[PDB]
């Protein structure tokens, strides 16, 4: 399945400016019995890119489209690209830009359940992330940094690779958000500089407050990565991999982490 | 005119990772009689970007697609995006992409005279350029802080806008490189962390050396540049606009400056 504007279509305009400045925003849904899981969130980060992008979006007509895209997919995954579409000159955003709505369906990726089970060794990516604060927190498609870290291991030893800013603070995962346990306190690294603001991110911090799980939004080093009391990355796709290892750290599996992969177990179907 | 790589087409794969990632390198070529200007340097640009971001792109035949192309152009604007090709997965690199060449023909950009005769004002641009060492001076697809910037103003008052980098050093223009002249010497801002390393730049550089005027690469404070001799801009396509105001700073248009603009008159069209 791919659709373009709604109608069925596998091309775009080599003018876009998608493809010309990476001007636009992607989510990535996963679909099950016609419909979204986790719906709101994806919205709400979206139309968050559209405002600070000043991508005119009508978010609403959207979600009319995006759910009858995922009826017609009815199980797998729904890639949506909103591109701020067609360019004229150069750089300038142009003045009447219609957006164009791109939606892909792919079957569900092949995460395995042993990383969700026996928790997973990171790589230590030497990628860095600029400090972006405009930008920082949108699941936009300027995803240049993503690409050179992936390409820094292709083994199956390491399941993820772990992203620094260039203060060499702790930020995020590669494709997923880390989260870490700190005095039975759960701290998430602040993503005002840079990072991806995920989706299941704000679902498990909502869900950690629930159960009365002490919570900080805020700085995080290597050293107190180092001597963390458990570890784990997270996102939308498959939920919750421990994190076990890096380098010659190890860590087991911890009691927060095992307690938040039961509720989106028995929750919604992780 | 629309070339796919080299047959006549308007659009690509929707599932292309240029759009997906801005995973891919661009050329913004000035074409004249038939024959693209500063070829070789254009093509020492992509090819640099192609060995920093490992794209399989074979440059010698593209330099023939591209010849041809501008040929049927005859006089205008050739842009050529360069993508990894078709996304199979998520953001690694796949193992066999088959690069994309796209390559849109366009008029020349109106610029008025009035710019490379009496000068400009740039705009002080707030957006600032993060830094990024394995994306510095690339002509990449990741642009959107260029979009941002570009955003900050509407009017014909001004004809560039002055970025800075996020500790404040003077980098380049949203859409040109920035270099001075001090005590007779052509300092050019540092491009290691950040901004793309013009074409046009490069020709300067060397035409300068060439006659003997010393260069010096290094940092620029907003202070130095307050107490330059000369300020100009240039790029492909205007050549160069001397810079005659930012905010309350003013300079006239320089002795180096009219020499170099002699020189790209005399010998390269302009
Ligand atoms: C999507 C993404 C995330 C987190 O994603 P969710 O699926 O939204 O939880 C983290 N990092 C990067 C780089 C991403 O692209
Ligand atoms: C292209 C570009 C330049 C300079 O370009 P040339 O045309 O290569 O001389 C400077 N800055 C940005 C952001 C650019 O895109
Ligand atoms: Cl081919
Ligand atoms: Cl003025
Ligand atoms: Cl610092």
């Amino acid at each position: 399945l791919d659709w373009v504007d709604g109608r069925p279509a596998a091309e775009l305009s080599v003018r876009d400016r998608g493809l010309a400045y990476g001007d636009g925003l992607f989510e990535t849904l996963a679909v099950r019995a016609g419909t979204p899981r986790l719906l709101e969130r994806h919205l709400a980060r979206l139309e968050e890119g559209c405002r600070r992008l000043a991508i005119p979006l009508d978010t609403a007509a959207l979600r009319q489209e995006l759910l009858a895209f995922c009826a017609a997919l009815g199980d797998g995954v729904a890639k949506l690209i909103v591109t701020r579409g067609e360019g004229l000159r150069g750089y300038a955003p142009p003045a009447e830009a219609s957006p164009r709505r791109i939606l892909s369906g792919s079957p569900r990726p092949a995460y395995p359940e042993r990383h969700w089970q026996q928790g997973v060794r990171l790589f230590a990516c030497r990628t860095r992330l600029a400090e972006q604060p405009l930008l920082a927190g949108l699941k936009h498609l300027n995803r240049l940094e993503q690409v050179l870290a992936r390409a820094e291991w292709s083994d199956a030893g390491h399941a993820e690779g772990l992203m620094l800013d260039v203060h060499e603070r702790v930020v995020e995962g590669v494709f997923s958000n880390l989260l870490l346990v700190l005095d039975g306190t759960l701290v998430a690294p602040d993503l005002r500089r840079c990072g991806v603001a995920g989706v299941m991110r704000a679902e498990l911090l909502e869900r950690a407050e629930g159960i009365g799980v002490p919570l900080a939004i805020r700085d995080v080093s290597m050293a107190e990565l180092a001597t963390a009391d458990e570890v784990f990355l997270c996102n939308s796709q498959f939920g919750i991999w421990p994190v076990r290892a890096l380098d010659e750290h190890v860590w087991p599996v911890g009691e927060l982490t095992r307690k938040l992969q039961d509720q989106l177990r028995d929750d919604l179907d992780f």
